[PDB]
């Protein structure tokens, strides 16, 4: 839409890696980056993080116990897109943490749909979305994150009558401190419960928006942008 496209998440719509040496070299960026991980079993999904990596295998610690018989299915929350994959278990011994070893998966696939890379707003940065909904009720939202094209709103109330798919949110203020307050239509693309990790080993459930902007001027998306690339080079 911009044509600005900073280098990093580079858009695929699925890329199939199977070099061992690549998956090896994703696994061991992942793990240092300390990048989410999403295990998925009979239905529900443990979420982890790695604690080792070499050359058969990657390792995990969780306190669920995982189970065994064929290979389970993996997300890797990481900057490059979702990493998919399947692995088996390999090994399991007995805080009461159950280590874990995998082995490393043949093939990966990473999918990239964003075209603007999301920045996520971390306790240095306090910004907010503000507005009225159609019954003229009020309501007031942290951002989450924020990307040349919308931004994600965290919530524990939300009014979820007016937050089914595609509804509009009708001249939201996005109020962004020290860069002033936009005035915006915002689209809901999702609604999805949450856990983030407050302070500090407490985690604690939340709504989240996605949202797309739906601009009331071209030059606010140009004011969006260039408050992204200050984000961007200040942190
Ligand atoms: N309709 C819609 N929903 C959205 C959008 N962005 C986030 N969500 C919802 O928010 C969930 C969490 O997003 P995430 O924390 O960034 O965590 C994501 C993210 O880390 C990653 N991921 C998935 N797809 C992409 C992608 O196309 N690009 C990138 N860079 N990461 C992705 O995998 C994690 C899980 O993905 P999901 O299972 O799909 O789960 C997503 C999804 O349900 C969006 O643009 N449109
Ligand atoms: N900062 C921020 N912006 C948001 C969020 N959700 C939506 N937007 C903005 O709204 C645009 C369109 O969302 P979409 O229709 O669901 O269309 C999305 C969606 O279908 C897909 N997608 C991207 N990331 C994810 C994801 O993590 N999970 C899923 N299930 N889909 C994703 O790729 C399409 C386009 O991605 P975008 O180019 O980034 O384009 C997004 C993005 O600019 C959000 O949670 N945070």
């Amino acid at each position: 839409s911009s044509g600005l496209v900073p280098r990093g998440s580079h858009m695929t719509e699925g890329t199939i890696k199977t070099s061992k040496y690549e998956i090896i070299a994703i696994f061991r960026e992942e793990l240092r980056k300390r990048t989410e991980i999403e295990i998925f079993f009979n239905n529900t999904s443990i979420i982890t993080q790695l604690t080792r990596v070499d050359f058969a295998e990657f390792h995990i610690q969780t306190h669920r116990k995982i189970p065994s018989g064929h290979k389970i299915r993996f997300l890797l929350h990481s900057d490059s897109g979702k990493i998919e994959f399947n692995a088996a278990l390999t090994k399991h011994d007995n805080d009461k943490g159950i280590r874990y070893a995998f082995s490393l998966p043949e093939c990966l696939q990473v999918v990239q749909r964003r075209r603007d890379p999301r920045f996520r707003l971390r306790h240095e940065h306090d910004f907010y979305c503000r507005g009225r909904h159609k019954n003229g009720e009020n309501y007031l939202f942290d951002i989450k994150d924020i990307s040349d094209g919308g931004c994600a709103l965290m919530t524990k109330t939300p009014n979820l009558k007016f937050l089914s798919h595609n509804a509009l949110l009708k001249n939201a203020v996005l109020m962004l401190a020290e860069y002033g307050e936009i005035t915006i239509d915002l689209v809901v693309k999702n609604v999805i419960v949450i856990t983030l990790d407050n302070a500090n080993e407490e985690s604690e459930s939340y709504y989240q928006i996605s949202c797309q902007f739906k601009f009331r001027h071209l030059d606010d998306q140009r004011r969006i942008e260039k408050i992204l690339l200050d984000l961007i080079l200040e942190a």
